[PDB]
């Protein structure tokens, strides 16, 4: 089983495109990003990948 896994060649696009626009509306990242919906690259990000 794999629920939309994710993968770290995915996660580093994740992180370019937040990266270069930031982490607002996530709809303009997941535009970028098919099948993976502002809910999904959210989640994968702030639930995740968060250097703080």
């Amino acid at each position: 089983l794999g629920k939309t896994r994710w993968t770290r060649e995915e996660d580093e696009k994740l992180k370019k495109l937040v990266e270069q626009n930031g982490t607002d509306d996530w709809k303009v990242i997941a535009n970028y990003l098919p099948n993976r919906t502002d809910v999904q690259c959210q989640h994968r990000w702030q639930k995740v990948l968060n250097p703080e």
